[PDB]
């Protein structure tokens, strides 16, 4: 699931930890994470960047196999009140056959440009015949929380899907060493209506 001989997706997971007091805490899920569907990558194309270094360039340079798409459904139903020692963060792990230093750039677009990139660097760990890489409790940027809040105050779902429609992130996993695309996740995302649940779909990417 998501991911190649080279480089695959463990786990992902955008969180928010709640605590009222050390009695009782809550951390609650935004997105969690063999056959693929097939998408045409030129309907995205506008979403995401597509000056140099955007995903049409990358899509030419990279491997085919590696570039995906995921639709997230996000779960947004959770009690938003005193800051107490709220943390959102995202909690990611690859592993790979191969050992390798491992780049994970998080670019959150807004209308199709660029808002915020995230760039983090991870060392390989030797964990049970493979080498697992490890992204633990990265702190969401202050763009996104506010965002998030900006979400929670609309008052008809129905409307958070139609601004959601311009919220794309990009994930593009690349070796530093031989600055060859590893893994590259599109994600759009849309609200879930349940009373708690997320639900993703995963697509590859392709030209025709
Ligand atoms: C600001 C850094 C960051 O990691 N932002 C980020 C990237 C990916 C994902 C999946 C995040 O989690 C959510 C995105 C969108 C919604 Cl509506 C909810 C959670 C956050």
């Amino acid at each position: 699931s998501i991911g190649t001989t080279k480089l695959r997706l463990v786990e992902f997971s955008a969180f928010l930890e709640q605590q009222r007091d050390p009695d009782s805490y809550n951390k609650h899920l935004f997105v969690h994470i063999p056959l693929l569907e097939s998408v045409d990558i030129r309907q995205i194309y506008d979403k995401f960047p597509e000056k140099k270094g955007g995903l049409k360039e990358l899509f030419g340079k990279g491997p085919q196999n590696a570039f995906f798409l995921v639709k997230f459904w996000a779960d947004l139903n959770c009690n938003i009140q005193d800051d107490a020692g709220a943390f959102y963060g995202v909690t990611s792990q690859y592993e790979s056959s191969e050992n390798m230093t491992v780049t994970c750039s998080t670019k959150v677009c807004s209308f199709g440009k660029q808002v915020v990139e995230k760039v983090e660097t991870e060392y390989a760990r030797f964990e049970n015949g493979r080498f697992v890489y490890r992204i633990n409790r990265s702190p969401m940027c202050e763009y996104m929380i506010n965002f998030i809040h900006k979400l929670k105050h609309l008052p008809e779902k129905y409307m958070m899907n139609s601004v959601l429609e311009n919220f794309t992130i990009l994930l593009v996993v690349t070796n530093r060493d031989t600055q060859e695309t590893l893994l590259c996740m599109a994600c759009v995302f849309e609200v879930s209506n349940s009373e708690h649940g997320a639900q993703h779909h995963i697509y590859r990417l392709v030209k025709d």
